[PDB]
């Protein structure tokens, strides 16, 4: 082992188990790997097992050893010779760790790589090199290729800004490399952010499910209003509402910014606690951090009245207005208010019965909510008996609407 240590052109990584040589190491590894442990943890823990471990540019085996340190089945690649002899040199001295090394550039390694082999690929301090010499778009095909192969992706990434010549080669955003992932979280920042990154799996810590599908829109047709700054993500019973608080690119101004904000607060605040006699959505999870905020509530059933609309489905308009006046007389006399009534937040199951999604459209302050709740009433169709219903309501005085009102004259033939 003394041999082969000096045979590494560079100590890059604490020696694993040998403290002789933490003054010549050129990174003290400690904060970065009680993160990744972390999430190994909660990942191992949704999987219900071990997990087998990629460790791409691995070094002197640091963070693969650890892993293989609590079960973890590991392999770590470096395509230098020096570096690996030293790597199974400290797995020979661990003998049951499950821990196996190889020399190879990431580039192929990644090509090879088939679906299910590692649930867990870590990649800290190494696509900068990789970047330099192939450039973004064919490093992004890469890591597009490593999440689709694995279930979480951690990678800390070197920043342009870094002081180095390969600097200038590198995305005005780290970002860059891996927003076209269907999920991305900021985990840390080091001196470098470490991002946590996935194609399958919504990873919040005490939320780590698989998902079906992803948007970077709410609904068929809502275009670019929130500049791709909100992702959806369902599962098989849940949601994941995920805002990002700032972009890449610089798109989002500050305003945009406070949007995704308040209206991620404000649901959360509602559904946590929501009043008396209201079937709203439960909470499965919610955080932020510095970059963004999330929210998982539970999947309500059915289709979004706007997409049935655009089907020509045939519906009831009877059972979906009664149902949906309903639950906003009851909002009003408890003193709530959704300010956003429209075809696309309104969700129909099986048997016509309409309620309410996005409750960050929730106002607690009535007369020019009711007047937008007519145009909701023309998209949904005047045939009789709304017509009645609708010059009835008429002929009250504006600042008489309100829903109770609506409904009760609703119930009137
Ligand atoms: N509880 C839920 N059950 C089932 N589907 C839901 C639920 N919450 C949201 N959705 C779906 O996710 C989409 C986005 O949700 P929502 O409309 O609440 O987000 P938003 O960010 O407020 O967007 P916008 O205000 O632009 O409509 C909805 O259009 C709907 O398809
Ligand atoms: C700066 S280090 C990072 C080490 C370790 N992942 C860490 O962060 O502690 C970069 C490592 O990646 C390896 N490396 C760089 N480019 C590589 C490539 N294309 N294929 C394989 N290994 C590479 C180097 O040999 C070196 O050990
Ligand atoms: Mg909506
Ligand atoms: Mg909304």
């Amino acid at each position: 082992l003394n041999t082969l240590v000096s045979e590494l052109p560079e100590i890059y990584q604490t020696i694993f188990g040998h403290p002789e040589w933490d003054g010549d190491a050129a990174r003290d590894c400690n904060q970065r790997l009680d993160l990744i442990t972390e999430q190994y943890d909660n990942l191992s823990r949704a999987l219900g097992r071990p997990l087998n471990v990629l460790d791409l540019g691995c070094a002197q085996g640091f963070f693969s050893l650890s892993l293989a340190s609590k079960g973890a089945t590991i392999v770590g690649i470096d395509f230098q010779q020096e570096n690996i002899n030293v790597c199974r040199a400290l797995a020979e001295e661990n003998p049951d760790f499950a821990a196996e090394f190889r020399v190879g550039r990431i580039e192929e390694v990644i090509a090879a790589l088939e679906e299910g082999e590692f649930d867990l690929a870590i990649g800290l301090s190494v696509f900068h090199h990789i970047v330099h010499l192939h450039g973004i778009d064919e490093v992004k095909r890469l890591l597009s290729r490593l999440a689709d192969v694995t279930q979480a992706v951690i990678l800390e990434l070197a920043v342009k800004e870094e002081p180095f010549y390969w600097g200038v080669s590198q995305p005005d955003d780290p970002r860059e490399l891996i927003e076209q992932c269907a999920f991305y979280r900021l985990i840390g920042e080091f001196d470098r952010p470490m991002y946590l990154v996935s194609n399958h799996r919504v990873l919040i810590n005490d939320f780590n499910q698989p998902f079906q599908h992803w948007q970077n829109q709410p609904y068929a047709g809502a275009g670019l209003a929130h500049k791709r700054s909100r992702r959806y993500f369902f599962g098989e019973d849940y949601v994941c509402k995920f805002f990002y608080y700032d972009m890449p690119h610089g798109i989002l101004t500050a305003e945009e910014s406070q949007r995704n904000k308040h209206e991620l607060h404000n649901e959360i605040k509602f559904l946590t606690q929501p009043p008396a006699g209201f079937d709203a959505p439960a909470v499965l999870a919610h955080g932020e951090n510095a970059q963004s905020g999330w929210l998982v509530m539970e999947k309500l059933p059915g289709r979004l009245l706007s997409d049935m609309l655009a089907a020509g489905e045939e519906i009831d308009r009877e059972k979906i207005l009664g149902s949906l006046l309903r639950s906003l007389a009851a909002l009003e006399k408890k003193g709530f208010w959704h300010d956003d009534v429209r075809p696309w937040n309104v969700m129909v199951d099986a048997r016509q019965h309409a309620r309410l999604i996005d409750f960050g459209s929730i106002v607690t302050t009535p007369t020019n909510l009711v007047q937008s709740f007519f145009v909701f009433v023309n998209e949904l169709f005047l045939p009789q008996p709304w017509s009645n219903w609708l010059y009835a309501v008429w002929q009250e005085p504006v600042e008489r609407w309100n829903f109770a009102l609506l409904l009760a004259l609703f119930e009137k033939k």
